[PDB]
């Protein structure tokens, strides 16, 4: 077994998915038309925060089966099969999927190809692609024998090996038993498989994510009425869990490179496909004018008026455990407080150097102690678990005025009671 | 231990609730203002379908431990804990909670008031009726030491004791310890019982039904997609299934005594309140216009013209194994065929005697077979599990037209390929 795999795309999927592979024992050749990744992986320096990361490839190369270039060819000389990792943005201006990069990737695949290899788009894209895809290889390497599949991709940033190596389950979209035969053969080191249609497996990776989205933006709806009704979204969040169809918390909303605009081109494609889809419609709706909200929330807990005034931020990402600001909340949180003029001192453990991109006019630190000092109010966002566990105390000395606004409610309140702070979680009484 | 609770309301909650109570060995009285029921109880008759309550009643009856009356005060005649089951049924007019009964059962227990009992509502109302039952409490018996909880009730109809019998949770709503510790003897013979707020323990009832129709909607709105690309969502389903946070599947939308008016009041509650819930303001507004359109679905199987034609129904009430027709989706789906001028051949194995009076110029008939019998189109709406295994070839026979719409994706499609029927499921290639 053990075959010849080429991961073109080496971002934050590709690298993780290419490098488990190895792992399997497969012949890997990741991917990167940009020179900086692979010359820092070369250079044995990962470019990403993902855990475990560190040793999975800086190990499987030493091995000698994981290879890294920018040359496409190298890679795509006699490979087994090859998967498209590439990014798939939202297009400037509607919202819609910007296919080119897959569609520019696809196309220099179908050339450059000596075996009838098995084209795998991993890249989650909108529905048919794989088989416009179809057409592209038909049109270019008609006779080179060559099966277009979609295995999309599960996992959680912050995760994602863990994810990778013991999923739920994973997808397989194709008709012909040849193709099924080989991404069985693939990832037969595991022992389940799914193996649907084409266009099936397309919708499955947005539907989840939309779902996803839904199941957040709801609990979040709920734990705006929990506020002005004195329930406890906790224990009501609790109260529906323990359902077998359902494990949920209440947030500031959600982000990331995937989840957003996955919703949005779901959005579009149902669009240009005629039929509407009204709860997801209302889910980006609602979630737009969350973060934005929350920093609101921030604002009436600091009285009011707070031009002028001071506010620390625990956490930056939308999420722990990696460093991908893209779409954060907090990116809306601060804006919102800018917008109200204040000032804005922020820590994030590895989300900095990322985040300094996205954002104007912040004092980033080295420490979240020193994003409270001498602060008006300070903010948690993200629930890096380094937070779970601080000295409240120190923080009372440390603030102009005793105002903390928990966002993943993580604090017990007793604890802020006992610091005399002012308590503000998300749905509290 | 085994004590007196008198349980105000005999309706769908009050008889299954009460009757389960007494094979905890509790001394149990179950009220009710129409006399009918009691009239039908007394004779030893249910008066609605719930499989197991033939027995569990008329068991108890002899055990000794079961009693019925319409005298309200020889019930609360020094109960230990008193359960309020009456209907809340959407107000005509706007679409708020018709707390009336309520009121006027919560009012005439608190008079017939011997002991400081314990007052449990378990009918599903809007948040800090305990609050407002607590005063009314107060202006008529005030110094009679007696406590208000909210005890909400989570079963689905065709399956009461079961779940009631075993619970994934119940919940329970007060902050006076007396009260805690005498629900908790109630319910001690089960070994967990959830302990939050009142209006906390108000919400989640709500939450939780509201949670699910929007589950419901969610993929049924996927399941419209999945048409129009060619997908498989019973594929999709599973898809998502897989993953822990999910087990749904596609329909023609939600109904039932329940669910449609909680999602309404709830929505109501909200605006009252002052905050939106736009997920499932979006929500009902799918399934309301969802259902309709399954009949456009029919129609449009059926060529377009459907005027003088003849179409066969299977299936009748929201739900398999129980009568309760109460906001069925089919009303709206023959309504609609009927409105392009069609005509009606309905089987309900249980539900016709109810079914009658919500239903203009319906040809009932005795057996499913005969719903087709010189028809133009069978459809399926609700899945009697006694149609999972029928004779599809003696359908084609007794069709003027080979055309079936299964609307609960039951009968796999080789089957109606192989007796050659025009196969029409929800969300199918
Ligand atoms: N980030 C996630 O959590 C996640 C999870 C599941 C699925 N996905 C999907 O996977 C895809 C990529 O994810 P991502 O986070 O790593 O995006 P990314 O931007 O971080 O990485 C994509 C990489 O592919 C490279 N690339 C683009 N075109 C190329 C080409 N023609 N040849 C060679 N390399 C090329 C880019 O240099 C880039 O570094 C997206 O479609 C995304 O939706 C992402
Ligand atoms: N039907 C369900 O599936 C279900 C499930 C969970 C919770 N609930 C909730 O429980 C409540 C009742 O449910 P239901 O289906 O049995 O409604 P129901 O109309 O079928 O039964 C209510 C019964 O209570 C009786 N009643 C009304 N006022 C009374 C009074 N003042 N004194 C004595 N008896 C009185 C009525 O005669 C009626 O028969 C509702 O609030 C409902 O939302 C229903």
């Amino acid at each position: 077994g053990s075959v010849r795999i080429a991961m073109i795309g080496t971002g934050y999927v590709g690298l993780v998915s290419g490098a488990c592979f190895s792992d399997f024992g497969h012949e890997v050749v990741c991917v990167d038309k940009d020179a900086r990744k692979i010359e820092l992986l070369h250079q044995n320096v990962m470019p990403i925060y993902e855990p475990g990361l560190d040793a999975l490839v800086a190990s499987n190369v030493k091995a000698g089966r994981l290879s890294f270039t920018t040359d496409l060819a190298e890679g795509v000389k006699d490979a087994d099969a090859v998967f498209i990792a590439v990014g798939t943005p939202s297009r400037r201006g509607d919202g819609h999927a910007d296919l080119s990069y897959v569609f520019a990737a696809a196309r220099e695949i179908a050339e450059n190809l000596t075996k009838p290899s098995v084209i795998v788009t991993k890249s989650t894209v909108p529905v048919g692609t794989g088989d416009e895809v179809e057409r592209i290889i038909a049109e270019v390497a008609p006779n080179s024998g060559a099966k277009v599949v979609s295995n999309p991709e599960f996992l959680r940033e912050g995760a994602a090996i863990e994810d990778f190596k013991r999923p739920d389950r994973v997808v397989v979209g194709t008709e012909d038993e040849f193709a099924r035969q080989v991404m069985r053969e693939i990832y037969r080191p595991l022992s389940p498989v799914l193996f649907t249609g084409r266009r099936t497996s397309e919708l499955i990776k947005y539907a989840a994510n939309a779902f996803l989205a839904v199941k957040i933006t709801f609990i979040n709806e709920i734990a705006d009425l929990c506020e002005q009704v004195g329930a406890d979204v906790q224990e009501v969040s609790r109260g529906i869990g323990m359902d077998n169809r359902i494990f949920l918390h209440a947030g500031p909303g959600y982000g990331g490179s995937c989840f957003p605009k996955d919703t949005l081109a779901l959005m579009k494609t149902a669009a240009d496909n005629e039929t509407p889809l009204r709860i997801v419609e209302a889910t980006v709706q609602v979630n737009d004018a969350r973060k934005r909200a929350m920093g609101r929330k921030v604002i009436k807990a600091m009285g009011g008026d707070v031009r002028g005034k001071t506010v620390g931020i625990l956490g930056l990402t939308f999420k722990p455990n990696t460093d991908d600001m893209r779409d954060a909340p907090s990116l809306s949180i601060i804006a919102a407080l800018q917008d109200a003029g204040a000032t804005v001192k922020a820590y994030d453990p590895e989300g900095v150097e990322q985040a300094s991109k996205m954002l104007t006019d912040v004092e980033f630190v080295e420490n979240p102690y020193a994003a409270a000092d001498g602060a008006d109010a300070l903010v948690i966002v993200t629930e890096w678990d380094a937070f779970r566990a601080l000295d409240l105390t120190r923080i009372k000395n440390s603030l102009k005025s005793p105002v903390l606004v928990d966002l993943r409610n993580i604090y017990p309140p007793a604890e802020l009671e006992r610091a005399g702070l002012q308590y503000t979680g998300v749905g509290k009484p």
